[PDB]
Order: structure tokens, then C-alpha cells, then sequence
């Protein structure tokens, strides 16, 4: 690849911040999940890994039929 790289590069700068800021925030603190327990749904079929992106795609452009 190449165009891709680029943007997983400026938004990985970032990624670490939203990391550091995720983990704080509910993403180990207390989830009570974790990969071991946010894997056996999440990796079924990608039902959580890839539905993330597919979660809001089906609000937006169903609330306002745009996304």
C-alpha cells in the first residue's frame, strides 16, 4: 500500500492518545471484558472488530439516510 499507510501513520500519532485515553476511560479501568472476554463475541465473525466501523454506518445514514 501507500495512500493507506499515510493515514494510519498521522492518525496512529494519535492513536496512542486516544489509547492512553480509552483505557482510563472504560476500555480496561472497569469493562469488565478485556480480549479475553471481548474476543469470543468480537472474533466470531468480526461481530464486534469490524462492526465498530459498521455500528454508526448503519445510524447516520439511517437517522439522517446520509452516514
Amino acid at each position: 500500500t501507500f495512500l493507506t499507510q499515510v493515514k494510519e501513520s498521522l492518525s496512529s500519532y494519535w492513536e496512542s492518545a486516544k489509547t492512553a485515553a480509552q483505557n482510563l476511560y472504560e476500555k480496561t479501568y472497569l469493562p469488565a471484558v478485556d480480549e479475553k472476554l471481548r474476543d469470543l463475541y468480537s472474533k466470531s465473525t468480526a461481530a464486534m472488530s469490524t462492526y465498530t466501523g459498521i455500528f454508526t454506518d448503519q445510524v447516520l445514514s439511517v437517522l439522517k439516510g446520509e452516514e
